[PDB]
């Protein structure tokens, strides 16, 4: 298990929680010095719980897939939540058990059903550490409409700065004032899969993607990666997802 406190949290703090995220994802091998996801595990081992706990010491168990690092549900108090979709049915086989009732919420997990939910995109939702805080505190009382947007800031305060140093480092610059993602964040989240699949396709083309990914930059500009020289692939890229699951 790992585990994040808001309660004192700073910069340094959460840098060390997405480090031990990152640390509790298995892996047997490296693709250029990139930890590759597993294609798959057995058991109640396939899910990695995360201990949140708000600016008031409440807490909240968020249940995380370890192969493609996607929540799945989370336990709050003595009631289990989980996505409207068959991963996530296959989790609450696993996990929060001892819960006294399970709600399956009315939405899948993905970023399209969310931002419906949740009645606006992800480019108008500030996240940061404030913003976690609040999420957390939202998800502890059942509402779904809220828990859509709550759930949009704990994926990429979480799960998408494992994936990416740069939101690693964004939510780090967050974390006192929340702030709407740059679209550089967006960008790298709706490119995780393609990314991967494209760095393990060079392993076997001299380090050239098949297909290059279009991606916006920091300065907000659009550019292609076409190799693992890039930037993206030498030093923000943390995880992949196997082929296996592309
Ligand atoms: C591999 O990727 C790099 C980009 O990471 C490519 O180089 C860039 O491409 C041209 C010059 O070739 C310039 O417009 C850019 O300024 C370069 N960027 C950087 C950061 O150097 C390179 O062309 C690619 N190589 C192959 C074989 O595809
Ligand atoms: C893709 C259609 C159904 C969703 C399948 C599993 C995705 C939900 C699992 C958690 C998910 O929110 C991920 C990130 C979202 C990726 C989906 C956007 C298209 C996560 O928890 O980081």
């Amino acid at each position: 298990d790992v585990s994040f406190r808001l309660s004192g949290a700073d910069p340094s703090s959460y840098g060390m929680f997405i480090k031990d995220l990152r640390n509790a994802l298995p892996h047997t091998e490296k693709v250029y010095n990139i930890p590759l996801l597993l294609p798959s595990v057995s058991g109640a081992g396939r899910y990695l719980l995360m201990h949140l706990f708000n600016y008031d010491g409440n807490t909240i168990t968020v249940a995380v897939d370890v192969t493609n690092v996607y929540i799945m549900g989370y336990l709050a108090l003595t009631t289990s939540y989980f996505f409207n979709e068959p991963a996530a049915d296959l989790a609450s086989q696993y996990v929060f058990r001892s819960a006294r009732r399970k709600i399956t919420l009315p939405y899948s997990g993905n970023y399209e059903r969310l931002q419906i939910a949740a009645g606006k995109p992800r480019e108008k939702i500030p996240i940061g550490l404030p913003a976690l805080d609040t999420a957390i505190s939202t998800l502890l009382h059942y509402d779904s409409t809220a828990a859509a947007g709550a759930l949009l800031v704990l994926i990429q305060t979480t799960a998408e700065a494992a994936r990416f140093k740069y939101i690693e480092q964004q939510i780090q610059e967050r974390a006192y004032r929340d702030e709407v993602p740059s679209s550089a964040t967006i960008s790298l989240e709706n490119s995780w899969s393609g990314l991967s699949k494209q760095i393990q396709l060079a392993q076997g083309n001299n380090g050239v993607f098949r297909t290059p990914t279009v991606l916006v930059d920091s300065k907000g500009n659009r550019v292609q990666i076409t190799n693992v020289t890039s930037n993206v692939v030498t030093s923000n890229i943390q995880l992949l997802l196997n082929t296996k699951n592309i």
